[PDB]
């Protein structure tokens, strides 16, 4: 007898292997899997202001460190709704905050509630929903691989098919892995569907401040839905926009249309966090609270974020410029319409396989970490893409 | 309003009371938190951990393999061959427990009955429910009025369990009562497991705390594993190393068929992705140094021995004091109990009256015994003698 005889084969981790290849590859190379950042997830090192806050930092309820929760709600919702319509609790980073929200949705609605997920998405979305036992997982078309844009007609078709009450996982800004976000107009069309079909937004905000370098503008989609009266969930991470991965800083929040339901939501969320931590991680919350609340730290963080987003846009611009100059076949407009640190380069699996023999390392999906590119590496990437497009 | 029928829940039974204890005037005995960091009883790092942190200054998805190996070694020793064990990192005890719960939910069924001791560490229910184990059941464990393990009711409830039921076992230092099965009792418990094909899911948060001997505290884990039975184990280092801030834990699965280990491992790795996007390396490295380095290991073991001796001495002082006063009732449970927490044996009304003498215990008679001192134990002796003789 063996309890586990049916455990079921799973495909192996694509990224981990390929990541080691790029790392333990010679030296004359362009690593766009990990590179300058710390993992293939793209966690950066603590930002300058975060380090200042760590230094300057020299009895919690289960929901966690309330000053941090309040600042986290502020940066996300920005007065789009009244405070009494908002409930927040600490999560262990983005992943923990997603799982809190997913377990909350599973407990208060139903584990059989359909969840729509973008095609493609951040891969561990599936792992989070499965751990919550959200078993009815569906795709909405998102990236159009042929036209190198958001398949917005497909997206709207799939969401217009969503059963009422379906959960939709939404990337707040800097869609991962494509780097391509809806326009404001597209968000308006999306919102109309949510409203007509009474779908449940579940916003994933891991990059507020990365997309445009503007916290407010990056929050457009969250605030559009909240302000127009949508009830919804939000998972916030600070692992990327502050570099606080090790301290596991995040918030899961719920928007209620009825403020009298808020204490009930809060208690339900508090028993859920108990499945995640026995004591709220106070230290990372105190650090983030200080970056958020202190005017001088807050100003320096907003500025470093603005610096990063213009830099990455610059590199994208150089990439596109190099591809136009070489006459590389295809549309390359998507390269300068993308934001955040990941971009879908627009290549086929086969073209990506050949790039990795140039020691230009991207994922086989065409995902490139575009932060960390230098004028030298972007020109290697120009020549590499131009070669594989023409010969593969 | 989606959140209209959210079930009302009871208030946190510790948080408010712990505040009353911390805010009360200085001549007092705080047996809720005291000198420990929080209400769960997480200590500051032991000295060997501090020394490990210092020496450290001189992946894949499952985590830091040498940590996992030493963690399994200390738990299982000679009771099971290495090829029958699969282990992954979890975020402390809670995370490790969640991984195991989600694994069982995934590979067996979410409807699989889960038996949980009455009383238990409260967050067990929240871990199991977040994994969406929906059939949670009590087994009788402690009879508060009799001040002993209700061993006839315990065995009765497990004999009533359906075959394949999951049972959450406290490996040692049962929380919150402090009362563990004897070795003979553990074997009578194992008999029911063996006869009824029950699935042990051990929770080991106090290995080395209970008795100061890592090997002796693993008795029950090793009694069951040396049978060849399949089981799960969640290990925390938050309490016996004081490493809560580093979220160090291990979930292991025992498989009777080594060939299934690769599949088990892949399943676990999918599951940890609901919990963290990159494993908590630093605490694994710290723990690994404590576990494997001859000097640090030996010093860690000495600190554990001293800690357990110290708390036994405080229990013995309390018992001796109540005996000298002739306080009514049986007080043997005081010196039979182990670990940081004790059920002192008081009624709710006796506990309420102790609070007016500023001796703060939970109304469930639970006291953190480990922060007691010669000074404070003498106040507890007199408070207990008082409320026993004068209430109800
Ligand atoms: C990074 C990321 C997460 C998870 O955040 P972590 O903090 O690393 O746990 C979730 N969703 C998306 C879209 C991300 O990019
Ligand atoms: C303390 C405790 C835990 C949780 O471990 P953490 O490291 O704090 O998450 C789990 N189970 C039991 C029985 C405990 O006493």
């Amino acid at each position: 007898r063996c309890l586990w005889n049916n455990i079921a084969a799973l495909p192996a981790d694509p990224i981990f292997s390929a990541s080691l290849v790029a790392k333990k590859a010679p030296e004359p190379k362009a690593d766009l899997i990990i590179g300058a950042y710390r993992d293939a997830e793209g966690h950066p090192y603590p930002l300058n202001v975060v380090r200042k806050a760590e230094q300057r930092l020299l009895y919690l309820p289960m929901s966690g460190y309330a000053p941090f929760i309040e600042e986290s709600l502020k940066i996300a919702y920005g007065d789009s709704v009244a405070r009494e319509n908002v409930v927040g609790i600490q999560g262990l980073s983005g992943t923990g905050s997603l799982s809190i929200g997913a377990c909350f949705l599973a407990r208060v609605l139903s584990r059989d509630t359909p969840v729509y997920i973008s095609d493609p998405t951040w891969p561990n979305h599936y792992a989070v929903m499965a751990a919550a036992n959200l078993t009815d997982l569906r795709k909405y078309r998102y990236y159009d691989n042929a036209k190198r844009c958001i398949d917005f007609d497909g997206l709207l078709e799939d969401l217009n098919g969503a059963p009422e009450g379906s959960i939709v996982i939404l990337h707040a800004c800097a869609h991962n892995p494509t780097g391509m976000d809806p326009t404001h107009e597209q968000w308006a069309k999306i919102l109309e569907v949510f409203q007509a079909r009474r779908l449940i937004p579940f916003f994933d905000s891991a990059y507020q401040g990365y997309a445009t370098g503007s916290l407010d503008n990056d929050a457009y989609s969250i605030r559009l839905f909240a302000r127009q009266g949508m009830e919804m969930l939000l998972a916030q991470s600070y692992s990327k926009n502050m570099g606080l991965y090790a301290e596991r800083v995040g918030v899961c929040s719920i928007v209620t249309a009825n403020p009298k339901k808020a204490p009930l939501i809060k208690s339900q969320l508090e028993t859920i966090v108990r499945s995640q931590y026995s004591t709220p991680p106070a230290h990372g919350a105190r650090v983030a609270y200080l970056v958020l609340s202190d005017p001088e730290l807050r100003a320096g963080w907003e500025q470093e974020l603005r610096v990063m987003s213009t830099r990455v846009l610059e590199m994208r611009q150089a990439l596109y410029d190099g591809l136009k100059r070489l006459g590389t076949p295809g549309s390359w407009e998507h390269i300068i319409q993308q934001v955040g640190m990941f971009s879908y380069l627009g290549l086929t699996k086969a073209q990506c396989e050949k790039l990795i023999e140039r020691r230009v390392f991207v994922l086989p999906s065409g995902r490139a970490n575009m932060a960390g590119l230098t004028k030298r590496s972007v020109e290697l990437l120009v020549k590499g893409i131009d070669e594989v497009v023409r010969t593969v």
